């Protein structure tokens, strides 16, 4: 998988599909809209989960979303169900969204509350272990992040 | 100690677990303001809130809402109700609820508080987690109670 | 099941559920509505059924139903689509509307027509001998009642 | 003798039984009128109410319209069609069907009445039921023809 | 089946149901709507189908649909997905559209491009051996039919 | 060559087959024009032209746009993206594509194309299917590409 080089929007997650741990790739853009209401399209992921984290990054990181048409999409035509994606929707969003992107070499793995912290999920030590795998050098996940904003602070400030 | 947080001891399908119910709320840009939930029964969140709006003066019309069941399960059991009302209670009003305190019961139309399947056991996990502070259908009548007790 | 007492909006239905007989609490909530159109939300119910129960309340016994949000709920987290549950939610929307509470010990039996008359339905001896066993005292169903208005005159007037 | 009630001889799955359909209609408060359907196929009673406006005239665009199935059984059977024009009709026109009149058929876009399977059972369990009279694709080749000779 | 004669909105299809060649009569119906967007009701066929049908007759063919309440019927109670139905689908909508009838004698076999030419389905010999067994002496199908514009020229004009 | 049509070497089921994808875009009468997808996933038409809009700067927001999966199938395959980009872009610009030329990709949110199963079966089959030119994730990296190359 060789993927766009510094475009914006782009976020990879350590994800569980089914049973396997997979490397994945979550896009996202951001488009001030023309419609009375913005666009919300999701492709390949949980549009409620979604919306959670985009709530999220609007009410507790103050992300102007309400005026921008927003599409999300897992790259790759699977249909991923995991919470672990949350951190990656959110960067990935956050990163259309101000036009800055991450880094290359880091991979992301998360649950997001609603109070814009990061939770534990399932198989840690799996996700990591296909990261490093797949050729990654950084790591944000639940041991080592706490709160979403740190992560911004972090990479996309 | 964040407030638009709750403990709720639920059942998801035979199995007792301590799960955290969480809301968000703030001032709505749209006409019609947002509703969304997520890994809880939109229906009984929709019931829940009616109670909050009409029965308990809490000012719901104007509110953007959302609620999130934390932890990846979709759990409908009507043992949420309790937990679910006081979260976004506690959300839209800024304060929030002890950490040692768990919450057990349905929630019906009037404002009362339901019995619900497997109190026992609900309550023994709640235990096991490290609860000190308990809310059930066994101590608590109404939601107006609740309210009064923790969310002063 | 200890419920709330002379709070308008309640009613005591002898459903089956499945294959069981058992005596349910139908609830309704009634509020001036802010919107345009009506909130109507139904859980645990047949909200088609519901539809056509409202109707008749509206256009047949004049119910202000039009500018109401309507709130019905089954209590105690059972979805059942009887149709002889029409009556109990005819008479909880009825009571939630005008205030007034119906008695404690009456339970409830009966499809509603769009003419405003009440049906047979199935299995009527064993919703009255369970109706029975849980302590009523008074019933309405399809034996003893023809016209839904002729319920209203007798409890809601 | 309520105006808005027909009574159809249908096929439930396999089973012929006498039915009641019932219509209620009147003037809507809102810029497009509610349709309800219970217990019916939503998409032919939409068909049935277009040739019901446009073949026959009946005004129906600023009606509120609400179609039941009395008894509790869902049923898609095209040969419900021609109960449901009649109910509706009747309804709308304040004027009720004779108490011993059943009806059979089909209903097109043209309003013409269409052949169903069965019929020679829908009929016998007619008789059987104590129906006198009996419109179906027999005697009856549109839609006209039945409001006609009922509907004055 | 014996069907209305010299309505216009008539048109009859050798259709594929499941595996059987029926031949089949697809009903429109056209006028002129009160609403701000027209009526699209469909029944017993692919509204999706129809959907691409209606909009290569508006765009290129010139048929004034945007302000037309446009209601398709598969006569007789059947649920059909044959891409086969398109071409009468077509016609019965133009004719409909226009308010002149199809030849009785005619029956009508093919799929409906985006660009308004007709294409081949499967079982062309069986529909037409159908066709003829059930009394038909003219037919269009994509043996002999390439564009729909043709088809409306030799009968719709 | 009319405009508005692309040939996809797909992937149905388990099944290489050369398959046409078409589009047809007009100027909307509406507040918001017609999206109508018939024989494939429509969230990924959605995505696909929102990088048409977004990334190459194609005018879509007040345009009513229809593509269409020839042949009857429902396909859902990531390697259909290029053709119903491309359709997308030749309806709009009014030039098609030429008659020999054959397309796979999935096509990402920065319009970027990426590897698919089943290359080497897709190629295999547009050569015996009597195609002479090919755009795939081996030889085409953007979208931009393709439309230097082939929309002028």
């Amino acid at each position: 998988k060789e993927r766009p080089l510094g475009v914006p929007g782009s976020a990879v997650a350590l994800a569980l599909a089914g049973e396997r741990a997979l490397a994945l790739e979550v896009q996202a853009l951001a488009a001030k809209t023309p419609f009375p209401a913005p666009r919300r399209v999701v492709q390949g992921l949980d549009g409620r989960r979604v919306d959670v984290v985009l709530a999220v990054l609007e009410r507790r990181l103050g992300l102007p979303l309400a005026n921008l048409d927003v599409y999300v999409n897992l790259a790759g035509g699977l249909k991923v169900q995991d919470p672990g994606l949350d951190l990656a929707v959110a960067l990935a969003v956050y990163s259309a969204v101000v036009g800055r992107p991450l880094p290359a070499d880091l991979a992301l793995v998360g649950e997001v509350g609603l109070a814009g912290e990061v939770r534990r999920v399932a198989g840690l030590e799996r996700r990591l272990r296909e990261g490093e795998r797949a050729g990654f050098g950084r790591f944000l996940h639940p041991g080592n992040l706490k709160r979403l904003q740190e992560a911004v602070e972090a990479y996309l400030a």
